[PDB]
């Protein structure tokens, strides 16, 4: 979406202003999508004041003497088409008016032009009208609003497509509707109408996940336009609506607020529910400013910004206590009326620029290019920082900055003196060290019953206390899904993690800790509305696990504590199901007798479980509890404390905490650190061969460290910063729990394949039971073991393959160790039902072409040697399908065929391979293009059939790629321009795709580049994919991957790779359903991968709607991977995934042996082909109507699963042109083709020849010079351009200006720039400068937007001015100066040069391990602002480091002008000491660092 406002604050109101709105939404277009018919759009709209000069030639007709404007009400209200149905829908509009003791004037029929339409909207359209309301008691203003409000909120009862009212106001109106931006004022006549005056609008172009427009979707809201997307909404509205029965505040009757009712509703929008609740609090005595600043607070906390403002620190401090953020990324901007104003969420994930004049007139946006101000009297060019705020008073006349307008909020009340007072802190720096038990015969016992296993202590539990991390793991989750296990296993495992991708992003739980918390607060929860001392009563924490010690101080306390036992008697009587049902009813009568805390407990009166007791399940109790106190409506009366036995893992207290725990007590989890550290075989060991660095109270700390990071890791795959956000949210979707379940304690969850009732979580912990009543059993779950759970992967398994395909059977004993296998996926319970006779199989499609189909996917450089890399890639190539260059890069060796083969199959090019071949070729057909941009230069993008941005993969879906240091060799650190012995952590999120519109720019930027190119999104399936999928194919990607939960990696935490991510099956599917409802199917290619190995599983991949099919760890095995699983170790025993060269020339494996791997598993297919009647592939995809369940399946713990969700796709037996796709997707007409069009710039780029072209440009100008770069990279590479060509630029550069850019080009701009300025540069000059004309101090000024310099590997940017986060993100050899910055300046650097003369924001330097940067700080703040974690800062003492300085600076003044490069030349003895130097501990003894 794009959003922003124009304010008029001291000329007289004009139509101006409005023309200035809807051309400013023209200029978002790109921000906004369109329905199916390609004309109707997602929405656009403006609010505005009322047009009071239009409106009086109403009054002027009826002979109506016209009411003073705060005594008119006008809504603005979308009616029923059918005339006998829009006669009932205003009278009851008519009607409620009246209650409010309001008098109807008359109605006035809305001018509109419905021909200009699209078919959809057109089709769609509600009859447009609007009521025109006085009051004869002489209310006016504010509480005419307030009267108009509860009237709107007593209409919206009957909200229908058809029944909307959008705006009921006597200061705003809101005209909007399905349409592109430029249709809003054809359609709407008013728009256009001269008559039409307002000091200000807020404006919103819209872009929504499907293809069905609705009106009332259309923003702006009644208050709010929303750019962004709440990702802890189904908390926000289940805490929001547990407080709407016992609202209260002064000025309001208990009958007022009752009509106001369900303020929030999950069936609502994200974007609706936050105008509603934002209204509540604006309505109850809030200005809509400190309304946002509750709702959205802030990151205040390590905010040296707020050292001047303690107040507003104290305002926060208070309200983290009541209300927990809506978080996600977010630009609002609303209006009152009164006050206009916009805000950002606290991680700044949707930029806001903004322009002001001589005149205080004000123009705020998504992109600075927008509304065309004489340059000369602009005074200002700002942006708004994360969580900063920007207003205007109207009737004051006067804009309001960040600090000051919050200040005036937070100094309302004494916040901080309320806390002083009323406040409890319960933290603990000590554990208890005496042990809980005293026989290690009571602690396995205990250990065993509560589901303890041998790997759970040993794989989790131990290497968290002695290492203080969670433990770090290789390949898939080969197993079976919790529900299809014959082993038990815990009701965790039933939970999978969700994530964001695309339309959010994660953050990063390391590099950008500062913030997020853990906090949490204990006992009832204040009344939002009125702020009272009484409301700071509470028992904070500052981390949700609570040891022992921490524990007895709450039970003291100032609050009421009330312990509840889970546990219950083995009577033959007692069931779970009744347990679970006295839990409840004794959880509701303790809250209802006045406990503020209740403690959960599995050790009432401290006693131990016995034989002749059992144990609701933690997760399952606190579920219920937290529920049922909803219903109860109760919920804001206490806290939730579990104190258990049955948690120990990272994913067992997330589980907790997204469902309804404030606090875990893991008893016997620290009682097991305990039992270790106090074991003699690990006291013995610590005398020499375990880290005995490692006393009783460090082993303690250490696991809890491991649990917070494990929570941080967790909250930040969703984007989530607070604790206190994600504890509402149900951040989870459950595999295999029955809806009867999932209601009582999980409401509200996705659970798509039915399963478990209450009486099987009782069988399954029974089965502990008996365990319980020497050692813990060591089950098969993280190794393959004999006799243990199954794995898809093993050793044997994997040397039959290798030698059945190495010989040209070995096969007939690989195939049956598959077919041996118990129920593992989902697949394996269907079957095939045909509806056609067998055909013989010489009628079937050749191998030849099914092998096309075929991917092995992108497996990193780094993770692999080169010898298995390329090894896949000289096979994939062979075959004529795919091979991808995952996430590092890619040696441009490979680009080139192969000339030199000898008779032996050797290549003096590639020495280290064999059995090759002279036309062969090691280039990756797909290169892939990941958050952290190690190989992604434009030579590499040229190379590349195909295009990849990797979202996600399947064993780590919140998280970035991962190459452990050991692997980084000086050939990887070449190939990524990175420091040899580093470890390489990428960033979660690309910091190019906050949003969908964001990828949709991303998409957009490789389509410039390489025109040739299809682009894929690959993608993790989880619920919600396929909403996002369709947003993916209206952001005009070419093929979408969906990656199952199931895939490989080199290095993945283990909890990552059991907990986060679902099966393909329900990926795949839903992507395909979705898709074909929304008629989008036909404009992607589908591509699934994630445990595909055969024939059967590629048919079942075809039917389910995948066209193409993805390998990783089966080709590897083919190329001689054995399973060892020790790949995050370097020590592969097969030379397959790792670095150490002696290890490499133990690789055996030929291209021939993946060949012949993938022509058997060709022939598979055509087997199936043939049986079930189809000649081709292409017949069968999607046809999900020849499945069928497996009647000779029963599952262990459940009677069945419910598989609609596989089954119930759309009929696909007679339409199936949605499998023909164009050949690659066109960005349209764009400024490049002009460029390269001109006969003296094809001169410059074919005969290297000199050339200059000046051109005027505009915001929509995406990406400029960057298809000039690609064609120079095609014919030249990086680096072989003689020629020199200048493009020079006038006015607002769109996203992406100079991307990719190469030497030989020269890019001039005189003006600003939006986001991801030479994002990818690689050679050359970006030089920015503000108009000639500006009067403004350019060092003073924003000039240039987010994420600059994102991966750059060379090339040299000077910009006359600021930018804004992430400057130089990623940069690997990029050169800059910039007189100013936000956020994260130079955040995950590994190399280059940065000079910043003006100030920068916090977390300067944050996972920046190379490259130098230099700063300016002449007020003396900066030590305070860097992050401190790798970079030392240092005054400049190296003359080699002054002398690198003052050449960069030289040329920023040579190219720029600069005034303020002047003054530090023409004073460089004085300005000399008040830079600091950035040195990482890669630098450290490079001359310019040092001496
Ligand atoms: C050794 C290893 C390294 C990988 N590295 C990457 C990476 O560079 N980028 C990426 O998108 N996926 C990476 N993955 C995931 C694969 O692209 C693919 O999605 C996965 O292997 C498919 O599942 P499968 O192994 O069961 O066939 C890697 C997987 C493994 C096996
Ligand atoms: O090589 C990289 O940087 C990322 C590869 C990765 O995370 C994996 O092996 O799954
Ligand atoms: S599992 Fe990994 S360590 Fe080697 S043998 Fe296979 S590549």
């Amino acid at each position: 979406c794009g959003v922003g406002f124009i304010a008029n604050l001291r000329g007289k109101p004009d139509h101006t202003l409005v023309e200035q709105a809807l051309k400013a939404l023209g200029c978002m277009e790109h921000r906004g999508g369109c329905s199916a018919d390609n004309d109707s759009g997602d929405g656009a709209g403006v609010m505005t004041a009322i047009p009071r000069e239009l409106l009086a030639q109403w009054f002027n007709t009826r002979n109506l003497p016209m009411p003073d404007g705060d005594r008119l009400g006008v809504g603005m209200v979308f009616l029923p088409q059918e005339p006998s149905a829009r006669e009932v829908a205003r009278a009851y509009v008519e009607e409620v008016v009246r209650l409010e003791k309001l008098t109807v004037l008359g109605w006035r029929e809305v001018p509109v032009n419905s021909d200009v339409l699209g078919i959809q909207a057109k089709n769609n359209q509600p009859h447009i009208e609007q009521i025109l309301v006085t009051c004869p008691e002489g209310c006016a203003g504010d509480e005419l609003d307030r009267r108009l409000y509860i009237a709107r909120s007593i209409i919206g009862k009957k909200l229908a497509e058809d029944f909307y009212v959008c705006s009921f106001s006597c200061r705003t109106i809101v005209y909007k509707g399905m349409v592109r931006s430029i249709i809003l004022g054809e359609f709407y006549l008013d728009l256009k109408n001269p008559g039409y005056t307002s000091n200000f609008a807020v404006y919103h172009r819209r872009f929504s996940t499907n293809t069905m427009p609705k009106w009332p979707l259309a923003q702006p809201m009644r208050l709010l336009g929303h750019n962004g997307e709440i990702n802890t909404l189904l908390g926000n509205i289940n805490w929001m609506a547990a407080r709407e029965k016992e609202l209260e505040v002064s000025g309001w009757t208990k009958a007022e607020l009752e009509a106001l009712t369900p303020i929030v509703n999950q069936a609502n929008s994200d974007s609706y529910n936050l105008d509603s609740a934002l209204e509540l609090l604006v309505r109850t005595g809030r200005s809509p400013l400190e309304a946002a600043m509750i709702l959205v607070p802030e990151a205040y906390k390590n905010q040296p910004a707020l050292k001047d403002y303690p107040e507003i620190s104290d305002f926060h401090d208070y309200y983290s206590g009541l209300q927990e953020p809506w978080d996600g990324p977010a630009l609002l901007v609303f209006s009152d009326g009164k006050i206009v104003g916009a805000g950002l969420d606290r991680n700044g994930l949707r930029p806001a620029r903004y322009c002001i004049t001589k005149d205080d007139y004000i123009v705020l946006g998504s992109e600075a290019g927008v509304v065309d101000l004489p340059e000369v009297d602009i005074v200002e060019k700002g942006r708004l920082a994360p969580g900063q705020m920007i207003a205007v008073d109207l009737a004051e006349q006067k804009i309001l900055k960040n600090y000051q307008i919050k200040q005036q909020a937070a100094q309302k009340y004494p916040y901080g003196e309320w806390i002083k007072i009323q406040r409890q802190t319960v933290a603990s720096d000590s554990f208890a060290e005496k042990t809980l038990f005293n026989d290690a015969q009571t602690v396995l016992q205990q250990q065993a019953a509560f589901g303890y296993t041998a790997e759970d202590v040993e794989m989790v539990v131990v290497p968290m206390a002695s290492q203080g991390k969670e433990p770090t793991f290789c390949m898939g989750d080969d197993t079976p899904l919790a529900v299809l296990s014959h082993k038990p296993r815990l009701l965790y495992d039933y939970f999978k993690q969700r994530f964001a991708q695309v339309t959010n992003p994660p953050i990063d739980p390391l590099r950008e800790n500062l913030v997020m918390s853990l906090a949490m607060f204990l006992g009832k929860r204040g009344n939002l509305l009125e702020p009272k001392a009484e409301s700071a009563r509470t028992i904070k924490l500052r981390s949700p696990l609570v040891n022992e010690v921490e524990l007895q101080a709450i039970k003291t306390g100032q609050l009421q504590v009330a312990e509840v036992s889970t546990l219950y008697d083995l009577d033959g009587v007692n069931s779970l199901e009744d347990a679970l049902t006295n839990l409840v009813k004794t959880a509701i009568a303790t809250v209802q007798a006045g406990a503020e805390i209740l403690v959960l407990t599995d050790r009432p009166n401290g006693a131990i479980l016995t034989e002749n007791q059992s144990f609701i399940p933690p997760l399952l109790a606190v579920g219920a509890v937290h529920h049922h106190l909803i219903r109860a409506g109760l919920r804001l009366k206490a806290s939730l404390i579990v104190d258990t036995a049955q948690c120990w893992s990272t994913h067992h207290f997330a589980c907790l905490v997204g469902y309804g725990a404030s606090a875990i007590c893991p008893y016997l989890a620290l009682e097991s650190v305990r039992q270790w550290w106090l074991d003699e075989k690990t006291q013995k060991l610590m005398e020499n061969g375990r880290l005995d660095r490692i006393d009783l109270p460090t082993a303690l700390k250490n696991y809890r460290q491991s649990v917070e990071a494990g929570l941080f890791k967790i909250l930040s795959k969703m984007g989530i910063s607070l604790l206190a956000s994600y504890h509402g949210a149900q951040i989870f979707e459950a595999i295999g729990l029955g809806a009867e379940l999932v209601e009582y304690a999980f409401a509200g969850t996705t659970s798509r394949v039915g399963g478990l009732t209450i009486a099987d979580v009782a069988g399954e912990v029974m089965v502990f039971h008996g365990m319980a009543f020497k050692k813990l059993e060591n089950f098969g779950f993280v190794n393959y073991r004999p006799g243990g759970e199954y794995h898809m992967n093993s050793p044997e398994m994997s040397k039959s393959l290798h030698k059945a395909v190495a010989a040209y059977d070995h096969y007939e004993l690989y195939r049956q160790y598959l077919k041996d296998r118990p129920v593992t996926a989902l697949r394996d319970l269907l079957d095939f039902n045909a509806d056609q006779p067998a055909i013989s199989l010489e009628e079937v499609e050749s191998v030849e072409s099914i092998v096309k189909r075929f991917c092995t996917g992108g497996m990193s450089l780094g993770a692999l040697s080169r010898e298995a890399h390329e090894t896949l890639a000289i096979a994939m190539n062979r075959l004529g399908a795919k091979s991808n260059s995952g996430e590092g890069g890619e040696d441009v060796v490979r680009y080139l065929t192969l000339d030199d083969v000898d008779s032996e199959g050797n290549s003096p090019t590639l020495p280290h391979l064999h059995g090759l071949q002279n036309g062969d070729t090691a280039n990756s057909a797909i290169k892939q293009i990941a958050s952290g941009r190690f190989g992604v230069t434009p030579e590499y993008l040229m190379s590349g059939k195909q295009l990849e941005i990797k979202m996600a993969q399947g064993a780590k879906p919140g998280e970035g790629g991962q190459l452990p240091g050991k692997k980084v060799s000086e050939y990887i650190a070449m190939l990524r321009r990175s420091k040899p012995g580093v470890t390489l952590i990428s960033p979660p999120p690309h910091h190019d795709i906050y949003s969908i519109e964001d990828l949709a720019q991303l998409i957009y930027d490789l389509h410039q580049i390489n025109p040739e190119a299809q682009v894929s999104v690959k993608l993790v399936a989880e619920i919600g994919i396929g909403t996002i999928a369709a947003g993916v194919a209206k952001a005009n990607a070419d093929i979408i991957q969906i990656s199952g939960h199931d895939g490989g990696t080199g290095a993945s935490p283990l909890s990552s790779i059991k907990h986060a991510g679902s099966p393909w099956e329900l990926g795949v599917t839903e992507v395909h359903r979705v898709l074909m409802e929304n008629q989008l199917r036909d404009r992607v290619l589908l591509r699934a991968d994630g445990g595909l190995k055969t024939g059967w599983d590629v048919v079942m991949a075809a039917l389910m709607g995948a066209e193409e099919y993805g390998f990783g760890s089966i080709a590897m095995i083919a190329e001689g991977c054995i399973m060892a699983r020790v790949c995050h170790t370097n020590n592969c025993p097969v030379g397959v995934a790792t670095q150490q060269e002696r290890l490499r020339q133990r690789f055996k494996g030929v291209p021939g042996q993946v060949v012949n791997f993938f022509y058997f598993i060709a022939e598979e297919v055509r087997s199936l082909l043939a049986h079930l009647g189809y000649r081709s592939l292409d017949d069968i995809i999607g046809r999900t109507d020849l499945l069928k369940v497996r009647s000779d399946v029963q599952l262990s713990k459940t009677q069945n699963l419910t598989l609609d969700c596989l089954l119930n796709l759309p009929d696909t037996k007679q339409n199936r042109q949605w499998l023909n796709h164009e050949p690659v997707h066109s960005n349209g007409p764009v400024l490049d083709d002009d460029i390269l069009a001109d006969p003296d710039i094809q001169e410059a780029i074919n005969h290297q020849t000199t050339a200059t072209k000046t051109y005027r440009l505009v915001n929509t100008d995406r990406t400029v010079g960057t298809r000039l770069s690609g064609a120079i990279a095609k014919k030249y590479g990086n680096n072989g351009f003689e020629g020199n060509i200048t493009l020079n630029f006038q006015g607002a550069a769109g996203q992406s200006f100079g991307a990719f850019n190469l030497d030989g080009m020269t890019l001039h701009l005189q003006g600003e720039a939006n986001d991801y300025v030479g994002k990818g540069m690689n050679g050359g000059e970006i030089v920015i400068v503000p108009h000639p004309q500006a009067s403004f101090a350019p060092e003073d000024n924003v000039i240039i937007g987010n994420t600059c310099l994102y991966g750059a590997t060379g090339g040299n940017l000077y910009a006359n001015g600021r930018a804004g986060e992430r400057f130089a993100v990623r940069n690997s050899v990029g050169k800059a100066v910039i007189e100013g910055a936000g956020d994260h300046c130079c955040e995950y650097m590994t190399g280059g040069v940065i000079v910043v003369l003006g100030p920068v924001g916090r977390n300067v330097g944050a996972g920046m391990t190379g490259g130098l940067a230099y700063f300016l700080d002449e007020v003396g703040d900066l030590p305070e602002k860097i992050n401190p974690e790798i970079i030392t800062l240092q005054r400049i003492t190296a003359s080699k480091g002054e002398e690198q300085l003052k050449s960069l600076i030289t040329a920023h003044v040579e190219h720029t002008g600069s005034p303020k490069g002047k003054a530090i030349l023409a004073n460089w003895s004085d300005y000399l000491g008040k830079f600091w130097q950035a040195v990482p501990p890669s630098e450290k003894d490079s001359p310019e660092a040092n001496n």
